[PDB]
């Protein structure tokens, strides 16, 4: 359980403090003290995908966070969370929530 994976739990914690640059998995391991194999075992065994997948997954939910939370442009949020073109944030957004940010933005004020 991930919890109890200091390691996983660590190298996690590490990603979250830079989003928008992220680390290479290569420097995720290094801070975190372990070999870049091990560290792709753990995320394949305590979280089911591989380092710069869930990376992704990290970056594409701070943008969802940005998209509820600023009017900053569709463009502007894809380059906050280290993403190289509109185009590329959009479809792998879609691709992750199954709605385009532009849609996520118009459903942010949703009182459930
Ligand atoms: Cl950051």
């Amino acid at each position: 359980n991930a919890g109890s994976q200091p390691k996983l739990t660590e190298a996690v914690s590490l990603m979250e403090a830079n989003i928008e640059e992220p680390l290479s998995t290569d420097d995720i391991a290094y801070y975190v003290g372990v070999s870049r194999r091990q560290l792709e075992r753990l995320f394949k065994q305590y979280l089911g995908t591989v380092p710069s997948k869930y990376y992704l997954e990290l970056r594409l939910n701070r943008a969802r966070q940005l998209l509820q939370q600023t009017s900053k442009s569709i463009v502007q949020i894809g380059l906050a969370c280290g993403f190289s073109s509109g185009p590329h944030f959009s479809s792998t957004y879609r691709n992750h929530f199954n709605i385009t940010p532009r849609e996520e933005r118009a459903q942010r004020a949703q009182p459930g």
